[PDB]
C-alpha cells in the first residue's frame, strides 16, 4: 500500500515542451531512459521514502582491486542514494584490506569473503535468501569506479541496465555481442536494442536473482560446451536483457569514462565514472 | 514469472534520435506518456500475450445512454485490445436494451444491472471480488464514445490516467480542479501536474480498486459536508492522481473530440472519440 504524497510546489510539466529533444527518453517498450532533465528528484525521493526503501549495492574487490574500495565507498557516501537506507555488500578475498569508511546514518556495510561466473553465481547462488530479507532493490556495480554526482532513486525499477558509454551512438551490427551461434549468449547481427554495460545493472531483488540465475546457468552451459563468451558475464547480461526487456534504461551519465570519451554535450552530468586501472 | 521473448526483427532504437520531439513523452516521475511513435506494438503484444493478459472494460449505460452501446461495442471489437482476452462489463438500468453485438474469439460480455457516486462505488464496492478473479487489468470508460483506431496493451500499467483533450496545453491555474478548500477534491492553484479526463482511467485490478475506493470515500465525505465537487467523480480522480502518481499517462489521442477540437498536427491518431450527445 502506498500512502498519499504530501502537497508539493514544483514546476508544472508541460505536454507541448519536451524535457530533452536531443536524446531518446523512452524505449520502444515504454521503459524510461534516465537522463538529467527527465526527472524531478523531489517527487521521486518522496515516493521512495514513503515506502522506506532499502537499496543493496553489491561490489566485488578481488586480488588487486581491493585498492579501489576506499574511493568507491567514500564517493558512494557522497552521491549514492543519500537520504535512503543503503546496505553495501563487499565481496572480497581479502576482508582485512577493506578500508574503514565512515558511513552516514541508515547505511551499513557487510564484508563477504569469497574464493568468470563468480559474480553472477555469488549474487544468485550464495546470497539469495539474505538479499530477500534485507533489501528491496539490488544494484550491482564494478569497483574500479567513483561517484562524481547524484545516483539516486530515479534508477529504481523492477529491472534496469545501463548503456555502455562506447556504444550508445553505435549501430547494432557494431555492438560487441557474442556472435558465435554455439554460445548461449549468441545474438545475430539483426537483433539487439542496446549494448548494456556489465558494470551497472540492478532491479528488485526478485528480478536481479532471476537475471543472475539465468546468466549463471547460461555460462555453465557454455563452459560444458567449451566456449567462453567474448565479454564474459556482460555478453550473457546482454542476451538476458534482449529477451527480458528492462523496465528502465540508464543513460551513459551512469557509466562513463572521461579519459577515453571526454565530456560530450549530450551528457549534462557525469555521475559514475571509470578510475584508471 | 516472465518467459523469454522470441527472436524479433525490428528497427534499432537510436539513443540520439528521439521518437517524438514535439511532445513530452515521460512525466517528471518517470511515467511514460503514450503517444503514437513512442511504442513498438509488436514488442508490447508479445510481452502481454506471454502473460495471457485479460483486460476488463467497464462502461455505464444508464437511462438514455443505452443508445450509445451499439457503436461503442462494435468499434471496441475493431480496435480495443484485439488479440488479447477481453471481458466487457456493461452496467445498466435496462438489461434488455443492451444490443446483441458479435464478439471476436476470447472476448466476453457481462450485463450487470444497477439502480453521482455510482460509478466509483459500483466499480469498487460491488464488483471487487469478481474483477480480482476474472481480469488482470481494468479499463474504465465513458460510453458516449467510439473507437476509431488502435487502443491496445501500450496503455496497460499499474495505474493510468488520460489527458483531458481541452487542457493538455493549458497552465495549471486554468485547470478546472475543485478549488473550494471545503471539498476533499480541493487542489490549490499552485498544485497539479495534468488535468485527467474522468472518462478513461485504469490499471491493475488492485490499483483501480484502490482509486475507486478512495474516490468513493472522498465523495461520501463531501456529501456529508454538503458539497458536490465541480466535476463530480472527475474532480476526485484528479485529486487522487495528484497524490498517487500514475505509472503511465495516455495522450489525448486516447480521448478526443473532433467536433470541438479538430485534428491538430500533434495528434497522429484519433483513437477514442466523442460521439454527439
Ligand atoms: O582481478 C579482478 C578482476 C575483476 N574484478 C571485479 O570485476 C569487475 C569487472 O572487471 P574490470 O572492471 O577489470 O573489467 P571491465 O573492462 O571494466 C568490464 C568488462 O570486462 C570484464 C572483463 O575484463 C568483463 O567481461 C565484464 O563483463 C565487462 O563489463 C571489477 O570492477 C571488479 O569489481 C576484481 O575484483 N578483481
Ligand atoms: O444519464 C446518464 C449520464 C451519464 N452516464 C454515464 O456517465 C458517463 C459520463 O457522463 P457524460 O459522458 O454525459 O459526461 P461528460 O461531460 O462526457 C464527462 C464529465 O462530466 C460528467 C458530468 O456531466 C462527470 O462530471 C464526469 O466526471 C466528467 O468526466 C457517460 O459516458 C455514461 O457512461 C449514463 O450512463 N447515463
Ligand atoms: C582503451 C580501451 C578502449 C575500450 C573501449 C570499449 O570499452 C570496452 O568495451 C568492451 C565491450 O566491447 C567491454 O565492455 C570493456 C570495455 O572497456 C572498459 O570500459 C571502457 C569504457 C574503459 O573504461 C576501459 O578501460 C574498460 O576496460
Ligand atoms: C461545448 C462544450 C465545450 C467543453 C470543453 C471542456 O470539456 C469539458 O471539460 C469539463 C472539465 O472542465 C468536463 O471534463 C466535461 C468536458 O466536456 C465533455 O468533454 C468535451 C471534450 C466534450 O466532448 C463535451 O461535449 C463533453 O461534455
Ligand atoms: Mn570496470
Ligand atoms: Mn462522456
Amino acid at each position: 500500500f502506498m500512502v498519499s504524497l504530501p502537497r508539493m510546489v514544483y514546476p508544472q510539466p508541460k505536454v507541448l515542451t519536451p524535457c530533452r529533444k536531443d536524446v531518446l527518453v523512452v524505449t520502444p517498450w515504454l521503459a524510461p531512459i534516465v537522463w538529467e532533465g527527465t526527472f524531478n528528484i523531489d517527487i521521486l525521493n518522496e515516493q521512495f521514502r514513503l515506502q522506506n526503501t532499502t537499496i543493496g549495492l553489491t561490489v566485488f574487490a578481488i586480488k588487486k582491486y581491493v585498492a579501489f574500495l576506499k574511493l568507491f565507498l567514500e564517493t558512494a557516501e557522497k552521491h549514492f542514494m543519500v537520504g535512503h537506507r543503503v546496505h553495501y555488500y563487499v565481496f572480497t578475498d581479502q576482508p582485512a584490506a577493506v578500508p574503514r569508511v565512515t558511513l552516514g546514518t541508515g547505511r551499513q556495510l557487510s564484508v563477504l569473503e569469497v574464493r568468470s561466473m563468480r559474480r553472477m553465481e555469488m549474487i544468485s547462488d550464495f546470497c539469495e535468501r539474505r538479499f530477500l530479507s534485507e533489501v528491496d532493490y539490488l544494484v550491482c556495480v564494478d569497483v574500479d569506479m567513483e561517484f562524481r554526482d547524484h545516483v539516486g532513486v530515479e534508477i529504481l525499477t523492477p529491472l534496469f541496465g545501463t548503456l555502455h558509454p562506447s556504444f550508445y551512438g553505435s549501430s547494432r551490427e557494431a555492438f560487441t555481442y557474442e556472435r558465435r551461434p554455439q554460445s548461449q549468449a549468441y545474438i545475430p547481427k539483426d537483433e539487439g536494442d542496446f549494448y548494456y554495460m556489465g558494470g551497472f545493472f540492478g532491479g528488485s531483488v526478485q528480478e536481479v536473482q532471476r537475471l543472475t540465475r539465468a546468466c549463471h546457468q547460461a555460462m555453465m552451459v557454455d563452459q560444458a560446451n567449451g566456449i567462453e563468451a567474448v565479454w564474459h558475464d556482460e555478453s550473457h547480461l546482454n542476451k538476458y536483457l534482449l529477451r527480458h526487456k528492462p523496465t528502465k534504461v540508464l543513460s551513459p551519465e551512469y557509466l562513463w569514462d572521461q579519459q577515453l570519451l571526454g565530456w560530450p554535450a549530450v551528457l549534462r552530468k557525469l555521475r559514475f565514472t571509470a578510475v584508471p586501472k
